[PDB]
């Protein structure tokens, strides 16, 4: 036995902990930081891997494998580990892991490209990056090593570059609604925010309902010709002109592995959403010490034979040595979405017990019937669980027109939709000032408090004229939202 | 234009330089022993990993992902990169980015198992490693920074660990003859040769005719219960006595890539197995100035429709710009196996042009042929590049009786088959010895010369009570391949 204790409602960092560790996803590492990801996990990202894979190869991505070491020189043209030594030798100049590969990749793309006909150029890579901030790591949402892909295109033009930038930040709003069934919001980041030295930085955002938390789930960038002239990145038109190149760069990371485990998980540990769980239907058989043992378990393979040939991915539990209650909550902790449960009495009258993770709702379903009951099953499962997260999402922010009902608002865990004059300034006001009223009632309760830009959304509410800044009292420009964050 | 013009039979060097640079697989960049892996090569691995990753399932392996730093204290427990700074900032103690896993997951595989019902235990991981030698690098072949998978299993007993370690040998043996079209030679690694740490030590070793060269392909380890003792893996049975577990290792790199580029290659530039081609047929229209365009290039997608309802992988060369010359070079120095060329003759007879990459020999097919003449021509062209290859393995080892006949045959380029007494002292002084009479034959002559074992090979020819080894004239044990090698 192995069950989450620690509620989602009452202790959540603690009930975090206990449904990655429980479930296997997870393992700590004596490098501060850095976790290991097991199987259980690992085959949720390779899903998605393959998932974006093929879009964008679609598109006309490729990828492939840049180093992970940048020169001093390149890099700094910060949170950056430097290698100093190979064995006992000190390196005549040191050298970085990557971040990011921009400064890895640009050299090669100015040699690469030197007319209209080389454009577009896309390339994406998968690999890992280190961010080495000292501060507290969170398992897959804030950690120094993580795995994700980077792509990067340069394009003849910025119209065009903007329409990739915009296609691939769709796939992202793919990835999290269609594959893991978590809401997101695409937005434009603020001058503040945006990808230091590019033009506008687009994102899709998620909320974590339970500390309040807004946290970026994915990002797309116009770099447009920024970069092209920092690493003198042209080509010639047919009439001979050289033009600089106008970029982007785009990024996902393993990070939207725990926004799925936070945002379906319950008091019973983990949920996975069908259409990335690596094992959806569990059939467990009853094994009764006077039965046909032997009956029972061929049927459980005839049924895991059927479901298979609809492309369902089946595991059968038939350990010996554990009793039904115990597997029953052993698949629940590691989130399969269905339970099939077989036993003499069932196979008497040709049904199987089917149990839904998310509800616990039970259904008997004959066995000619489970093919196709089971597959609108977990369609049923995968939209309401995305249901269900997105009326989270809506209850969880709160339109409002002036700077004092900020705090409340943010008391009550809720991220904000004000009017903003978009002022940069301002936004490095507000976070000081939302800073200090935090640490003023945290002394009177008995993690930073500051409330930041998460994004200005594409779907803006209607703008009536004459409408102030919630701030500064000037002009508003555009809806932002705004909450704390990771 | 672009063609290859350093012949292979003359300077194999540059040859192999100009494959891989006029063909877009490599890029340079500014750290030494590091390159870039441009799509076209990139492409090939994806093919391999996805072939691997296919089988190894199969098994029970489960992939996985492990941190790429590992702590002074686990490490040692030899051209390693130690990172000693974050930014400014003195690390408290200096840590090493992963060479090979071992000791990154073995501490946790000592916290996993705990009883019998815990085992076997498989695990793999899709990787880069570094290993920094301060020697000149060969692209694909011997570089600082290199992928890889490697993969890790413990096991209740020695004979089922062993079991595993033949079955992944001959995956790789798979990866190699069959996907690379490169024969390969399966044996036991001497005890000198054999892992750091390990039991025993197999190999697939490949061989490069044009320098004389043995190459190690991939390697399969039984490390048995060193790493268990050095790391505390022990497991309960069933009747509650610990006993260590028994362990595998085994890896395969990009590596592959440049012996398969070798193998094929020819004064062209590459030739690439239809196996793992990307693009398997090139259809090149024939558009004359005077001609209906339209129609020509109508035909050449319904062509291409047809042939990947097949599942052939094709790409249509509409550029306008080129002439079908410069495209037949240009598709022949990046290795595609066929081309098929249509123009209006052709319409008019209803047949396609197929002119095949290895022998250069055209075939005029029907159109309602196509796609079955072209799935056994690439079967055919899969085979013969095998079994040229596997000729020239066969051509290039000379079985011997004592040790002067090892200078002239090293100096015909060949590898040596030898009786062996299997003593590990003797294998120094041969290298030693070896090398010292290379030495004086350079200097006669107006890159190590040293010859080292490369296996003990499973296919033992006869060996005639009495044999004695060919350098210690004691009695022979096994026979044993040696060469020059990387
Ligand atoms: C997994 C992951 C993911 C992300 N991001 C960044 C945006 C992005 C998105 N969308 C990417 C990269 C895709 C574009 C994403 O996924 C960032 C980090 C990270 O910043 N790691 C360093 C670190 C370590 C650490 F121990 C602690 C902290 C830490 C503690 N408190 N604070 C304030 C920081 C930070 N890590
Ligand atoms: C790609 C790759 C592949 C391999 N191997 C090793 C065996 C293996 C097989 N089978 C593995 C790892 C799979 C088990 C394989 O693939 C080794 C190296 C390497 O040793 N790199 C360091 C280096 C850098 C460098 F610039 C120069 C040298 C150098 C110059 N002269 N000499 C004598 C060395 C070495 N690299
Ligand atoms: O780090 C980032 O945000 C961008 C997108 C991936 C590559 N660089
Ligand atoms: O480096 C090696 O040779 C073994 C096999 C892969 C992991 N370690």
């Amino acid at each position: 036995g192995a069950m989450v204790t620690a509620k989602k409602d009452e202790n959540f960092s603690e009930w975090y902990t206990q449904a990655i560790v429980r479930s296997e996803m997870i393992e700590y590492y004596d490098i501060s930081g850095c976790y290991i990801m097991r199987p259980w996990a690992f085959h949720i990202w390779e899903k998605v891997q393959r998932f974006f894979d093929d879009e964008i190869k679609k598109m006309g991505v490729e990828n492939s494998y840049f180093p992970m070491f940048v020169s001093r020189h390149k890099l700094e043209k910060p949170e950056v580990a430097w290698v100093t030594h190979y064995g006992d030798s000190p390196l005549p100049e040191k050298i970085a892991i990557r971040p990011t590969s921009e400064t890895i990749m640009y050299p090669a793309y100015a040699k690469w490209i030197r007319s209209h006909r080389d454009l577009p150029l896309k390339l994406n890579q998968w690999c890992s990056v280190v961010r080495w901030e000292f501060k507290q790591p969170t398992p897959f949402l804030r950690t120094r090593e993580f795995l994700w892909q980077e792509g990067h295109t340069a394009h003849a033009t910025e119209e065009e570059a903007w329409e990739l930038v915009l296609d691939i930040l769709e796939l992202y709003r793919r990835w999290y609604e269609e594959c893991l069934a978590v809401p997101v919001i695409k937005g434009e980041k603020s001058e503040g925010e945006k990808f230091a030295g590019g033009k506008k930085t687009t994102t899709v955002e998620a909320f974590i309902p339970e500390n309040g938390r807004g946290i970026q789930a994915a990002t797309s960038h116009l770099l447009g010709t920024n970069f092209a002239k920092m690493f003198e990145i042209e080509f010639e038109d047919e009439e001979g002109h050289k033009r600089l190149v106008h970029q982007t760069s785009w990024g996902c990371t393993t990070r939207s592995l725990g926004v799925m485990i936070m945002t379906h998980g319950d008091d019973k540990g983990l949920v996975i959403p069908p259409r990335v769980a690596s094992v959806q239907v569990v059939i467990i058989p009853i094994l009764f010490k006077d039965e046909n043992t032997g009956e029972i378990l061929g049927k459980c393979r005839e049924l895991k034979t059927m479901l298979e040939k609809a492309d369902i991915r089946v595991r059968i539990d038939d350990r010996s040595n554990y009793t039904p209650g115990w597997k029953y909550n052993h698949w629940e902790v590691k989130g399969v979405p269905l339970r099939l449960e077989l036993g003499p009495k069932d196979l008497a009258k040709g049904t199987a017990r089917v149990v839904r993770r998310d509800t616990g709702e039970a259904y008997q379903i004959s066995w000619a019937d489970l093919a196709p009951k089971l597959l609108e099953l977990m369609e049923g499962i995968q939209r309401s669980l995305f249901e269900k997260a997105k009326a989270r999402l809506h209850e969880g922010i709160e339109k409002i027109s002036t700077f004092d009902e900020v705090m409340p608002a943010l008391n009550r865990k809720h991220l904000v939709l004000a009017p903003w004059c978009e002022d940069p300034e301002s936004e490095e006001q507000i976070k000081k000032e939302t800073q200090k009223l935090s640490e003023i009632q945290a002394i009177e309760a008995g993690m930073t408090g500051a409330m930041k830009t998460l994004c200005i959304p594409f779907d803006q509410p209607p703008m009536p004229e004459g409408t102030k800044c919630f701030y500064t009292g000037k002009p508003a420009k555009r809806w932002t939202l705004w909450g704390r964050s990771y």
